[PDB]
């Protein structure tokens, strides 16, 4: 029966309340109980409270009238007030203090994620304080994780009139009896429940939780961590940079703050950042996650040599250049992260700050070949098997959803052997034809990488592997060189491929490195443990990155 | 015969020269003449600077042995250094003082200007610095008005070694005879002479210009007042944001810093800021130029209610959110600049400052529809034109080359009549059919906007005067509020639409308003009078905006 679930912002999505401060301060000042209060609502429907609260007038023209609606208040109770009373500082330090309350955010989340239409139905005002970014900031991050938000300064309707519970009746498109609704006041619910509709009175929210499970049957409380927040495609904004006549490069960027530009690797996206990026700019950044040339909507040409490390680190100042920006944070993974260490390399002056997740830091041997090194290495046997052109492509091109559902694997699942590929004659000569679905994604997201790798294959991409000497030799011209900016390892211990041991000597060539290290993690890093990437990266981006 | 101009960084492009302040330093610091300067080319071709200049080695990892030659050089000269003497601090200092030689670049952009082929030839380090940045933009800024940038650190040549001119050559598909090169060392000229090319020793700036000036045979010097940088459609970063089911918006975006959002007129596009986009992102913003829903790339429905500004401004709101952006500076200019008067008056959380070009505050008269009072004022006639569907369609869609060159022209030039377009049953009854192209536009620049409106017309752009009673009663809901964040208007003289007068009034609702005035400016403003727009609009960001 239940459908929909709506929350009231302060007291309930949102604590401490900011009407709550008014009682704080009262007993912090020594004043008469209630005077803040009175004058708060000094007028009721008249008063300038409820005009500001409908959109009337703004949030800075109603300070100075609740100021004289405090001074007649305490002048009826024969009271004074302090010397440096401030309406302003008073307000300013109170919604600051107000932060968004997790656990019930959570609860909503999951209602939404179990059918649920949410939304948070709030009486507010136009905040044109100097201070505003504050609560743009809060509301922003609130706001996405709804259906609607409905604001009474921009409805010009307030609760506990009647017509804005018809309102919101009207946008959820559900009668009464299918709809739940929490608010920390009871003159707020009375309006509710005549309608019919379930209501709960919030005092704490663990209780609020208990009443609010029950109502709807869905476990909310002393339920497991979720997953950080996911991006869907086509709510980013997509950006696309010409960098070459023939080369365009494809980004999707959220946040503001210092430019963080994440480099994925073989044989992925910029969807494979999708749970830091929403993360990465809600700690302050701007993020650019690229879709690396050879992929998804990034320019393929196909020769080999167009994706030679120094061609494509080229193009990335080139990219850097073309949208402005003097520099970039460069995180990358895999392929990527072997990327963002050249960058550091040959573009100090345009890293802000380097990270790589699982590829390590070996300055390259001048004495062996490069491919008498990869032979030197058993696991590195599929690189050899990447070589001649068009094999490889045949194998991984056949059945795209089977690639992609073999290939993403937790380290506890049935992952690829990596022993003899060549003498075995593939990569999936002994795999099932269809796998089963790794706990680590959906069938939607595999989905996603086969719609994107139908437009230009695997030949562009596994040309990244097809440049061993060329970027060896270009390589050899750094060997004087050391990396003295920010930098960040993070290693994953489950890593079969890009083994922890690999980066033990990094400090000979980044003295200053800072280290990570993510237990029970696979090659998928970001997918494995996103919760634990995002934790490791905004630490050392906070400060390292943005000093 | 001259075909290419080549030009030193230190010294020439760039002022004071870097290497110039070990002597500076000596003096200072009453050290022996030259002992920096000794110190600094200490070992010749097998020294530490030389390496350095190579690319073998960073800067970081320089310093430490300067220092040691620093020692070496007092030591044999019997001399000691000061107690607390710093290689770091004192290039830090050096490098950051630094700046473009602005007449010199102006110089390199006229050569370019006439068919000149021009590139930078310097020897330079791999910075990694903590300072590094401040170089990177210096770089960036330069890099852009050149054909070839070529860093002695990255092609692992240095002048004079005669490879180094050799390799330029190659890089300019040119011979020795048609190649200027100016250096301010003459060792360095030396090479480019046994080559055969011309060579000027630069000391001072003017001395400079004038041998090049005579021997290119091309006016540099005493030179009129250049136009600001504008942009090229193709290197720019193209951003794309779905705001709605069938509504998603085009942006240009470059620079970083606070977001600036640019909201053009009609019948425009992102385009009419080509001028203020490279100036704005200079100074220190990240820029997002709009195409307004209805132009260019942005999305263009048929209905005239998608076209009122409660919309429009829900739309704008939403990008913000899409993008994660909280705030944003709105700049508009016509009926954009109405546009975000309107953002500060219904969304001011999200409006970090509001400016507009042009367009005044007014606010809406309770009493007089819209309608009656667009009648009152002649010079509004043609708004009572673009009322009928499809009528202004067929007149500006019959021949967008000569609608465009009709409309975009000076004060000074033959502007269109405003008085009886009704009457005279169209707008340009009264025009030729070949316009003459109007100094503020290139004949490129026109069939820019032609190509642009080829998609989708004059329906969605007209739709914009279409919402007069629409908006008129949304806008009588904010009749009771003001405008309290930072703002500033700027008027044009030569305005006969909007008049100056026009905006008189606004303090009444925006008490510390800003303003901005320019003498001799027509309607189209940011084309009109470019340097003085950029200005204007600097000087106000960083007093008002940036904080
Ligand atoms: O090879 C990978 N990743 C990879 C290889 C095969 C598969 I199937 C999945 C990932 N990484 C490279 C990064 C650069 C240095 C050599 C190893
Ligand atoms: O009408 C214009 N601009 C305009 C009109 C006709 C032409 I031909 C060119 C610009 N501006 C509007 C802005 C919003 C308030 C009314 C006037
Ligand atoms: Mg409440
Ligand atoms: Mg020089």
């Amino acid at each position: 029966t239940l459908r929909a679930a709506v929350f009231d912002l302060d007291g309930v999505l949102a604590l401490p309340a900011v009407f709550g401060v008014l009682g704080r301060t009262e007993e912090a000042l020594a004043l008469p109980r209630g005077l803040l209060n009175d004058a708060f609502q000094k007028g009721g429907p008249e008063g300038a409270t409820t005009r500001l609260m409908k959109g009337e007038i703004t949030l800075s023209q109603w300070i100075p009238l609740m100021e004289e609606n405090c001074r007649k208040c305490s002048e009826t109770a024969k009271v004074c007030l302090p010397k440096n009373f401030s309406i302003k500082e008073i307000f300013d330090k109170a919604i600051s203090a107000r932060k968004i309350n997790r656990p019930m955010l959570q609860a909503a989340l999951m209602l939404r994620k179990k059918g649920f239409t949410t939304a948070i139905l709030t009486n507010t005002w136009l905040d044109d304080r100097a201070e505003r970014d504050g609560l743009a900031q809060l509301m922003c991050e609130l706001k996405m994780h709804f259906d609607f938000l409905i604001e009474s300064c921009q409805v010009g309707m307030v609760k506990p009139e009647p017509q804005i519970y018809k309102f919101l009746l009207d946008t959820l498109k559900a009668s009464p009896s299918e709809v739940v609704f929490l608010d920390d006041i009871g003159a707020n619910l009375k309006p509710a429940r005549d309608l019919g509709m379930v209501t709960i009175l919030v005092q704490d929210t663990d209780t609020a939780l208990k009443e609010l499970e029950k109502v709807t049957g869905i476990q909310l409380l002393n339920t497991p961590a979720p997953l950080p927040t996911s991006c869907n495609p086509s709510d980013m904004s997509h950006g696309y940079v010409t960098v070459k006549p023939r080369v365009r490069l494809h980004f999707v960027e959220l946040g503001s703050g210092p430019a963080v530009c994440l480099c994925h690797g073989f044989p992925e996206s910029w969807y494979s950042w999708r749970y830091q990026i929403p993360a990465l700019a809600q700690a302050g950044y701007r993020v650019l996650a690229m879709d690396m040339k050879g992929y998804g909507e990034s320019s393929a040409p196909p020769e080999i040599e167009e994706y030679c490390m120094e061609v494509l680190c080229k193009e990335m100042v080139t990219f850097l250049d073309k949208l402005g920006l003097s520099q970039a944070v460069f995180i990358g993974h895999d392929w990527g992260g072997m990327l963002v260490w050249y960058m550091a390399l040959f573009y100090p002056e345009r890293v802000r700050a380097v990270a790589s997740l699982n590829t390590p830091f070996i300055p390259a041997n001048p004495n062996m070949s490069p491919l008498e090194s990869i032979k030197a290495n058993p696991v590195f046997d599929y690189q050899l098997y990447f070589q001649e052109p068009g094999v490889a492509e045949a194998e991984l091109e056949q059945n795209l959803s089977r690639t992609f559902k073999s290939l993403f694997r937790a380290s506890d699942e049935s992952v690829l052997s990596m022993h003899k590929v060549c003498e075995a004659g593939g990569l999936f000569v002994n795999s099932p034809e269809e796998p089963s679905l790794s706990r680590m994604v959906t069938e939607e997201e595999i989905q996603f990488y086969v719609q994107q790798f139908k437009k230009s294959g695997f030949r562009g991409p596994l040309n990244w592997y097809r440049n061993m000497e060329r970027n060896w030799k270009w390589a050899c011209k750094s060997l004087g060189r050391k990396i003295l900016i920010p930098a960040l390892m993070v290693t994953a211990e489950k890593d079969f491929v890009l083994v922890p041991q690999m980066s033990q000597h990094m400090e000979d060539w980044i003295p200053h490195l800072k280290r990570g290290h993510i237990e029970d993690c696979g090659h998928w890093t970001q997918m494995d443990k996103p919760t634990e990437v995002n934790q490791i990266l905004i630490k050392w981006l906070d400060s390292d990155a943005r000093n």
